[PDB]
């Protein structure tokens, strides 16, 4: 599924997503936007041999299980393919594992390069929330 930016803006929302770990909604939003350009089936080989997934691009290094990710760990304990998912609950779940491991949303290199720093309530704004 290919979100529209205020659908998945709300999406987020009711996911208890918004402000998670001190991140405002626009944070989530800009990264989805550049990781995955909105599309929950979303998919990019990394060098390592590890995969990311869907609409924040979960890394199958450390969060998920996709059967080919050699001594990987699968921290979220779901299959990948279950982050590929139109219902976004699943990227949600893991999404706050992640932001909650030390680094916050840096885990994130998009998020880093293109959204830090930036305006990022730009990605919510007109949005009936
Ligand atoms: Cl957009
Ligand atoms: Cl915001
Ligand atoms: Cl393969
Ligand atoms: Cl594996
Ligand atoms: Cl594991
Ligand atoms: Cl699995
Ligand atoms: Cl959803
Ligand atoms: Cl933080
Ligand atoms: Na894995």
């Amino acid at each position: 599924k290919v979100f529209g930016r205020c659908e998945l803006a709300a999406a987020m929302k009711r996911h208890g997503l918004d402000n998670y770990r001190g991140y405002s909604l626009g944070n989530w939003v800009c990264a989805a936007k550049f990781e995955s350009n909105f599309n929950t089936q979303a998919t990019n080989r990394n060098t390592d041999g590890s995969t990311d997934y869907g609409i924040l691009q979960i890394n199958s290094r450390w969060w998920c299980n996709d059967g080919r990710t050699p001594g990987s760990r699968n921290l979220c304990n779901i299959p990948c393919s279950a982050l590929l998912s139109s219902d976004i609950t699943a990227s949600v779940n893991c999404a706050k594992k992640i932001v909650s491991d030390g680094n916050g949303m840096n885990a994130w290199v998009a998020w880093r390069n293109r959204c830090k720093g930036t305006d990022v309530q730009a990605w919510i704004r007109g949005c009936r929330l």
